[PDB]
């Protein structure tokens, strides 16, 4: 049996066991600055990512075990214009070796539009562009391999406040949960699918947090995460 | 600070650290069996009740603190005839000489179907058969205090599938947010409301489940719990 | 599989999942105070236990397991008079109807000074006191059934200094293990030994802490327990 | 607040959430190989060391906090001869970078037998051979910036047996303790020092262990690592 564990209820300056890759900062707040702000604005075509040092062994061949997990998180998105909101933030799993793709409505995950097995990418994404490939609207979707989501729901954006996401997978199901509330409002989505870890991802991966701003000055918002846990838990066989 | 955690995977004959109430016992196959089954089949008329055997420390006045709490169980309901299923099943905090109030569609909760502050009781209903004070249609309630529920959403019944079902509070937002996942069909379910605990409830409270099956032969069905991990913290004063 | 775990970093007036028993309060300072103080000075001939409300699963006759267990506490002795301290503090598992037995040498656990199999008690005992059954010298000691310790070593009471007490069971080896240290004076103690808990204890048990002043009035001492924790985890059977 | 945490109950071949350094394998029966055995042999002249791959987050200059810890994990030395037992096997914390040191009877951990602030070393050792620095008989050390101990206990090593360590650390009280308990014989020993984490340990650290056989052929023993967990708490300031 093999577990890992952590919680950030706020970041330090420097954290030494996080990657934080392409435009990520930690700002005097304690919050993940994902994507970049210049005088108090967003900057646009700008990406960032922030990976957990550890990989997390989330299955193993020998044994034929896989793992459950379950992880939280806060962030806070803000839109100076709401309706010209772009791109988006996604947590995700990946290779140990893990490294920032292109830009905006592709995340930072994907080098294309495209679906291609040799990603093993699973994500969970917060959508605020309709790129040619999403549905009508904001939402929230699973991806697996592809920035074209297995499953979408549709979610308003509720510009600058805080929202508590949960995502979790139950091995014995093969289930990934993720639900997303805002307590200021009392609104909450949550969405499941089907997602075999085992298939896609290699045994040990990267887990962690992207986010792009728009491609055009006008389409800017900040990605911030507040605060997360992790907690992933490999069985004995059976 | 004082937390409180337990799990059970699964149910041992004779749970000397639950109260059991009313027509509960424990299967052979390790399941929580709230209402009676006989001969295979659910009967009618049928109240059963589970708390916890500890007091939780869910506010304290002194230090003007109020825990957080998560719980998350799994159950099942099994109508012979799915139209005429009734009455349901609910997760509960109540003062801690709480016992079984009216059956049916009051669910063992309440002595009538009024609202009366001097119950002390927070739940979340998994509502089965539409009474008079429900809304058109099976639902998850938020109840405070009544049978009559702060706020409902839709949910259709999978019959004899396992429900996956977190409730969570939040003490700094005063919110309370329910979920039930069904892994075999991929179908999801979430709604989160104001519920202030330290106006509601007592200090300390019991914790647990209550079932009742339909006032009338042909309204029955089953209701079992197969799993119920609870975890609450009440934090050190600012 | 089945968890049990609580935490008190301190303790809260009318700590209504307890079960105080004898002469046993909580202080306004937040201890629980076993045995009486009047006017700051400890009382004689006072008796004093605490238990956690629910019922520990120690094991399961169905599933033939048996719980694996750790506690830590810090607890104060204070004696007037070193040389005059009686008569000591006890943490126990005993079945879940345990009642205060006889105060003074005894604890409050046992009747008398015989060894009997239906006592179904496992204690760790601080003894300051030498009675006639007891090693030279106080002394921490590991008891089964009997004030008359199955294994004891030396301790040094440190007057009035907050003890750091760990208690642990390994259920595949069936070895009891008890360490204390002094942090300010880095002084430390251990002993460990063999304990079958499925022979000696029923599947059910409480647990908690037990504490008496000595039976003549210069023989006194406060016995106050200041945390407590408590993790017990019955396993899933091979 | 942080924290961070991970259980090993054995462990996987290629274990990519640890650095394995010098000659650590993991063996088929899931065990931590430190020192190398040939045709079931144990190879004179061996150096392994095993260190969790994230940076432990021990202390933070901004917050000016200091975390707590805990590490237990069980261990077999298994020498052919006890008389000729060496060099012994410790855990530590070190610099994110550090490497393999001198072998033998410094253990991996240092490149010379004197003190010196700019290792940044804690170590708890587990000492086989009596070196020209080191007290007569084999014996449990805590280690700061040197080989030669800080404080030593007298402990018989019992050959090809399981030993069970817990290594914490409270911050409050600048505390390290390490206890070792022999649950086959029921012999146990501990012993602690105050040791300051932040005047002796970068911010972060990796924590893990190191184990050496003997410079001569006649002089040898293995050094298992049979299971582990860690758990460290970075609180808020106060
Ligand atoms: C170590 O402690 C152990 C636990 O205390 C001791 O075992 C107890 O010993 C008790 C006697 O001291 C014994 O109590 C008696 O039980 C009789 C049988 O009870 C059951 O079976 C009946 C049907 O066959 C049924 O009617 C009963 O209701 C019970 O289910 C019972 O008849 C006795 O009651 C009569 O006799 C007494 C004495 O004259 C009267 O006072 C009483 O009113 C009645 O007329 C008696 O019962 C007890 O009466 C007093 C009351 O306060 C008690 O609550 C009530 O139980 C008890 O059953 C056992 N317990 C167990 C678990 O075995 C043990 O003593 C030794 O071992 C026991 C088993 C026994 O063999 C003793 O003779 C031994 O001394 C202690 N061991 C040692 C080595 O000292
Ligand atoms: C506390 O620990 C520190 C860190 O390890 C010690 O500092 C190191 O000491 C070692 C000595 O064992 C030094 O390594 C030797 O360095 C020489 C010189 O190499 C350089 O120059 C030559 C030609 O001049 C070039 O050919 C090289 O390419 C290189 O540029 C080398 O030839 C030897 O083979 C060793 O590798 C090491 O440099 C040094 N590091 C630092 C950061 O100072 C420190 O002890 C130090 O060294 C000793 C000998 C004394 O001089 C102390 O005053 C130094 O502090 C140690 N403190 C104590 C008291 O032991
Ligand atoms: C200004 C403008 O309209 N630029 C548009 C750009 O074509 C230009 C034109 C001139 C120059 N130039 O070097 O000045 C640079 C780029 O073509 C891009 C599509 O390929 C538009 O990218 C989209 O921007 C959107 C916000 O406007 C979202 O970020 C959306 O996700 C993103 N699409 C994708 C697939 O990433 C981008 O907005
Ligand atoms: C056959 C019949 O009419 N049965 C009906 C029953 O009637 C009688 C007849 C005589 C006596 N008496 O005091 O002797 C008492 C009751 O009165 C019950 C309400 O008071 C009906 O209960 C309702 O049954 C429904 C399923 O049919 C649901 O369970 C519903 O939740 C439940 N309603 C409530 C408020 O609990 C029940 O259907
Ligand atoms: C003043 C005095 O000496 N009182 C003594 C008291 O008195 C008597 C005197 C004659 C008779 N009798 O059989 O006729 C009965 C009782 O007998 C007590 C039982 O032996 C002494 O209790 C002991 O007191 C000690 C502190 O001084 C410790 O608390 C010690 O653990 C305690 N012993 C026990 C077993 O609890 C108690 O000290
Ligand atoms: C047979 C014998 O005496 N072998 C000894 C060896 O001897 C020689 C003699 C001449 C030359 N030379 O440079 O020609 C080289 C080696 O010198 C080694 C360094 O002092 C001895 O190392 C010690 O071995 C012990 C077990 O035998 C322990 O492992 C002990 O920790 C270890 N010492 C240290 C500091 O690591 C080693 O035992
Ligand atoms: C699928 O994704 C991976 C990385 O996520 C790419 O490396 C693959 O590109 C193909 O393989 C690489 C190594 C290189 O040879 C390239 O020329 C190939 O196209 C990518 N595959 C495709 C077809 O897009
Ligand atoms: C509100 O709930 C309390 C708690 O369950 C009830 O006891 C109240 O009923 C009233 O007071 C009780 C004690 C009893 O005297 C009864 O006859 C009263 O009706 C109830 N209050 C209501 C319905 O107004
Ligand atoms: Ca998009
Ligand atoms: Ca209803
Ligand atoms: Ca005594
Ligand atoms: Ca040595
Ligand atoms: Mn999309
Ligand atoms: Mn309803
Ligand atoms: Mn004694
Ligand atoms: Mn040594």
């Amino acid at each position: 049996k093999e577990t890992t564990s952590f919680v950030f209820t706020r970041f330090s300056p420097d954290p030494q066991n996080l990657l934080l890759q392409g435009d990520t900062v930690v700002t005097s707040s304690g919050h993940l600055q994902l994507t970049q702000v210049k005088d108090g604005e967003p900057v646009y075509s700008s990406l960032g990512r922030a990976l957990y040092y550890a990989p997390i062994h989330i299955w193993d061949s020998n044994t034929d075990t896989v793992a459950n997990f379950v992880t939280s998180f806060s962030f806070v998105i803000d839109a100076p214009n709401k309706a010209k909101a772009a791109d988006g933030l996604a947590f995700f799993l990946a290779p140990v070796d893990t490294e920032p793709q292109k830009p905006g409505g592709l995340l930072g995950l994907f080098h294309d539009d495209r679906h291609n097995k040799s990603n093993h990418i699973v994500a969970v994404e917060f959508d605020t562009f309709k790129n040619s490939w999403d549905p009508e609207g904001t939402h929230i979707g699973i991806n697996v391999n592809s920035i074209v989501s297995r499953k979408t729901i549709s979610w308003d954006l509720e510009n600058d406040e805080v929202a508590n996401v949960v995502i979790s997978y139950q091995a014995s199901t093969k289930t990934l949960t993720a639900s997303l509330v805002y307590p200021s409002s009392s609104t909450s989505y949550i969405l499941n699918d089907v997602v075999d870890l085992k298939q896609i991802l290699p045994e040990y991966v990267r887990v962690g947090f992207t986010a792009a701003s728009g491609l055009s000055k006008d389409h800017v918002e900040t990605h911030d995460v507040l605060a997360w846990t992790f907690d992933s838990d490999l069985p004995d066989p059976s």
